Parts: structure tokens; sequence; C-alpha cells
């Protein structure tokens, strides 16, 4: 293909920054879990689960490493880190819930940027 440009990195970047930075009623960070996950050796459960693990520090190193050929190739990382944290944790749970909120938030910053 060709180069990254600047205007899309940009964009991925202000897409990310806003499910990042979003915060629900409360005032709580929904990211704040998401943005990196523990190490093998702290959570090898995870891992044995979890086929393609991705965290928001891998997303940014991605962007950052002109790995993402498009925003749709972005969606589906950020679709990803989103289904490992509802097939890994409970249906209802805090983590679970939050990710559901963050694939929209993904959605509506995507079309607004874009
Ligand atoms: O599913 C997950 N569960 C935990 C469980 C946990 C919570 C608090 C302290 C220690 C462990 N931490 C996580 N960090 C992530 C990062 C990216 C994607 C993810 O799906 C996750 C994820
Ligand atoms: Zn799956």
């Amino acid at each position: 293909l060709s180069p990254n440009p600047p205007k899309l990195t940009k964009q991925m970047n202000a897409i990310i920054d806003t499910v990042i930075n979003y915060k629900d009623s409360s005032g709580r960070q929904l990211s704040e879990v998401f943005i990196q996950l523990p190490s093998r050796k702290e959570l090898p459960e995870y891992y044995e689960l979890i086929r393609k693990p991705v965290d928001f520090k891998k997303i940014k190193e991605r962007i950052r490493n002109h790995k993402y050929r498009s925003l749709g190739d972005l969606e589906k990382d950020v679709m990803l880190l989103c289904h490992n944290a509802q097939t890994f944790n409970l249906e209802g749970s805090q983590i679970y819930e939050d990710s559901i909120v963050l694939q929209s938030v993904f959605k509506s910053a995507r079309q607004k940027i874009a």
C-alpha cells in the first residue's frame, strides 16, 4: 500500500482518545482496566482462554507503528478487545458491560471523526 497519511494517524488517535477518555454518569473512566492487560505470569488463565489478546496500549502502538491500514482494521482490533472482555468475564459483570459501552463509544467516535 502507501504510508499512513498524517490525517488518518490523527483520526485513529482522535478516535482512540475519545474511547479512553470517555466517562459515565457516575464519573468513571471505563477504559481504565482495558489500557493494560495483566502479564502472562500474573494471569495465565486469561491467555489460556483468549487466543488473540489486545489492550489499548497495544492498539496505540499499532497506530504509532502504522499497522492499521484503514479505520476498518482499527475497528476490528477494538471489537476484538471488547469480545475478549466479554468472553473472559461473566455476563452482567462490570468489565463485561463496560466493553459493550466502549464498543458503542468507538462507533460514535468513528462516525463523528470520519
Ligand atoms: O478481561 C479482562 N479482565 C481483567 C481482570 C482483572 C481486573 C483487575 C485486576 C486484574 C485483573 N483485566 C483485564 N485487562 C484487560 C485489558 C484489555 C482487554 C481485556 O479484556 C482486559 C481484562
Ligand atoms: Zn471469539
